[PDB]
C-alpha cells in the first residue's frame, strides 16, 4: 500500500539545502534522513549524540508506525549506529524527528549537515488487548 | 487493526505491584515491558543480564509475530538496550517472554524491580516459500 | 499471508552441504541463515566482518519487505549480533544476501561453515508519499 502523511518543515533548510528524504527507487523500503546541523559534529568511538532532522511528520492512522534503522554501509563500515538500535515512530507523535546517533566501532567519525545518517521505514502495526486465561491450547 | 491476544500471569505481582503492560495513548505503537524481579540488579559497562517479565503470551495466528525493542529514553540518555539488539517473538511461542539487558556505554546503571525496560510492537508477517529460478526477470 | 519468492543459489553447497533456510515450526515468525564460509573465521571482541550466503532473493513487490536479526541465543549469550543492527532488504534488491556480523562482547567467536547466524522476516511495508502543511489537526 501507499499512504500520504502530513509533514511539516521546521527548518527552511529542508526541501532546499538539506533535501526531503526519498525513495531512490520504485521498490525501495525505506527512505534516508540527513543531518540538520549548522556545523559538523565530531563523534569519538563509544560516545553518542542527538542529530535533529528539521522536521516533523503525524501520520494520524493508528493501524500505522514507522521505525528508524542505521543505514547499512555506515554501520557496517563505519560502526556508525543509532543509540536506542531501532527508533519507534508512533501515529500520534507530532515533534520533530530526532536520531541518536552512536559511535560503535574505534574511530571517530565526523557528521557533516546535510549527511543521510539512518533510513525510516513505514509498516502495519496492530494494537493488542490481552485477555487473561489459566491455560492456553 | 485490533487483536485479542491470550495472556498467563506467571509472578502473582503482575497487574498488581507490578502494572501489566498498557498503550499511553491511542496512537502509541508500542506497549512498555517491566522488571519482574524480587531486588534491584546493578548492570556494569559491558554487562547483559536476563530479566523476567513474570508473564507468557499466545499470539496463536501465525499472520503475527512480536518485536522487543528498547525504550528510546533508556538507549540514547543511559546506554540500556537489548543483548540481542530486537527480541523476535514467535505466533508459537508459550514460554515466558525474558529480556536480554545490555548496558552498551560508560555507566553503572541499577535495574528497579517494577522498572519499564523495554517496549513490545505487534506486526504483521508473512512465511515465504522458495521457487527456486535460474535467474530473475 | 503466504508468498512465494524467487530465489537464486549462486554456491553450490547451498542446498546440500549448507542447507537453504527454513521455518521450524508452522507458527515461527522468521527463518534462520547460514554462513556460507570455505573455513572457520575467528571473530575478536569489537571486530566485524563479512560473511555470505551463497544465495540471492528477488522479493518483486514492492508492499513487502525483509529484515534481518540476530539471533537471541548468540546474542544473548555469545555477543554476537549485526554491525548494522538491522538490515533491510529492498523488494527490487537481486544481489547476494550479505550478512554484517559484529562481537558485540568481551569473548573471541569462531564463526563455522555452516553455522546458522542470523534470521530473517518478511514484513508488509508502505510507501509514503509527502503532503506539507503549515500545521498538523
Ligand atoms: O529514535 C527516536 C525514537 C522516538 N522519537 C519520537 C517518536 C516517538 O513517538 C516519541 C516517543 O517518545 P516517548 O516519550 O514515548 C520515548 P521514552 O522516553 O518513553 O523512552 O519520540 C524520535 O524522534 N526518535
Ligand atoms: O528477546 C527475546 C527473544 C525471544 N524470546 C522467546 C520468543 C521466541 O519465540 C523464543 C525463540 O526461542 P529460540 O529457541 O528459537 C531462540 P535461539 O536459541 O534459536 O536463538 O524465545 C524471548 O522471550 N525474548
Ligand atoms: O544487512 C544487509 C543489508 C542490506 N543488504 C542488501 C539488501 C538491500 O536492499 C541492499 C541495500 O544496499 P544500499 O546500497 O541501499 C545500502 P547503503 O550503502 O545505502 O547503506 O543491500 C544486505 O545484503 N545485508
Amino acid at each position: 500500500m501507499m499512504k500520504k502523511i502530513d509533514v511539516k518543515i521546521l527548518d527552511p533548510r529542508v526541501g532546499k539545502e538539506f533535501p526531503l528524504p526519498t525513495y531512490a527507487t520504485s521498490g525501495s523500503a525505506g527512505l534516508d534522513l540527513r543531518a540538520c546541523l549548522n556545523d559538523a559534529v565530531e563523534l569519538a568511538p563509544g560516545d553518542t549524540t542527538l542529530v535533529p532532522t528539521g522536521l516533523a511528520i503525524h501520520i494520524a492512522d493508528p493501524s500505522l508506525a514507522a521505525m528508524m534503522l542505521p543505514r547499512s554501509g555506515l554501520g557496517h563500515k563505519h560502526g556508525i549506529v543509532l543509540g536506542n538500535l531501532v527508533g519507534l515512530i508512533d501515529s500520534d507523535y507530532q515533534g520533530q524527528l530526532m536520531i541518536s546517533v552512536w559511535n560503535r566501532g574505534q574511530d571517530s567519525f565526523t557528521i557533516q549537515p546535510g549527511e543521510r545518517i539512518a533510513q525510516m521505514i513505514f509498516v502495519p502495526v496492530v494494537q493488542a488487548e490481552f485477555n487473561l486465561v489459566e491455560d492456553f491450547d
